[PDB]
């Protein structure tokens, strides 16, 4: 079996993404956030203390015939400014673009952060990162994707991001008219229990390619790409005025610069980033100076390959027993 949905920008930054999921019987269908950095299917529901819902549709598990509670099982999110998402677990028939899994742990959510509170256009998140990263407690659940592994004619998923357009996230089969050229494959290590994995280098512009490692994962979830230091200095070093701001938390550049493009290599092919994609915008309404789309690592820990990376490729998630990751140019 398979299943094909299409993912939507939230808004004209593609700050994220939103891919319709059906849940419970008769189905409710909520908006989510597909996250390859996390393991915990979360939503907004009839549970969550009112004053934290703002505009999300809510899960209300008392009007599925499927939904049951589980027992003691609670869960917690934990986010980097000391804020966190909680609540108890439910399971229930969960559906993506006709692909169905039964028993799946939907967990509601009883308390939000106020990010999440602020943006009323994702109705929750569904992880796609490793189950060792789910958070339910006492009894670890698992994601979407372990659940559908079994039923799928090949253990893979794909993600092909719109730049200011829509996109697909496809499960079980690898659509060879959404790429050009071949596939690269890369090895995965799932020690962190992330899709984790070593760029071979990378080159600003049309500037040499400079061969070092770059270990960081594949986060469909975090919106911008952010790489070490001395990699995002070498970037704004091309961009005339560009400098990083410590009351803005990044580096800005002039609205009016064009900007170079970035390209990270996958094995021995690369990747080219459109300038145009490390665009963010204006820092605020009628400001001058905007934000730029390629940031360090540094504060972080880890390098993360965002939306920013992904969108510029055709992704393959290869959850074989083996995992790799498989990029091709689009």
């Amino acid at each position: 079996s398979t299943g094909s949905a299409t993912t939507t920008p939230i808004d004209s930054l593609d700050d994220a993404y939103i891919t319709p999921v059906q849940i419970g019987t008769p189905a409710q269908t909520l908006n989510l956030d597909f996250d390859t950095g996390s393991s915990d299917l979360w939503v907004f529901s009839s549970e969550t203390t009112a004053s934290e819902v703002d505009g999300q549709t809510i899960y209300t598990p008392s009007k599925s015939t499927t939904a049951k509670l589980l027992s003691g099982a609670t869960w917690s999110i934990s986010y980097g400014d000391g804020s966190s998402s909680s609540g108890d677990v439910y399971t229930d028939t969960v559906s993506v673009g006709g692909l169905t899994v039964t028993g799946q742990a939907v967990e509601s959510a009883k308390k939000v952060s106020s990010s999440f509170t602020e943006d009323s256009t994702i109705d929750g998140l569904l992880g796609l990162a490793f189950s060792t990263l789910n958070t339910v407690s006492p009894t670890q659940q698992k994601t979407f994707f372990d659940n559908a592994k079994a039923s799928l004619d090949s253990p893979v998923f794909t993600a092909d991001l719109g730049y200011h357009a829509p996109g697909t996230y496809n499960f079980g089969f690898i659509d060879t008219t959404a790429y050009t050229g071949s596939i690269t494959y890369t090895a995965v290590s799932t020690k962190q229990g992330f899709w984790e994995w070593t760029s071979t280098g990378y080159a600003v512009g049309s500037g040499t390619f400079k061969s070092t490692s770059i270990d960081g994962i594949a986060d469909t979830g975090t919106t911008l790409l952010y790489l070490p230091a001395t990699v995002v200095s070498a970037y704004w070093a091309q961009v005339s005025g560009a400098k990083s701001s410590s009351s803005v938390g990044g580096y800005v550049f002039p609205c009016s610069a064009t900007l170079p493009s970035f390209t990270f290599g996958v094995g021995s092919a690369r990747i080219v980033i459109p300038g145009d994609y490390i665009d963010f915008g204006p820092i605020s309404t009628g400001s001058s100076s905007c934000f730029g789309g390629i940031q360090s690592s540094a504060g972080i820990g880890i390098n993360i390959f965002g939306d920013v990376a992904l969108k510029a490729a055709f992704v393959v998630f290869n959850g074989a027993t083996t995992p790799t990751l498989g990029f091709a140019s689009k």
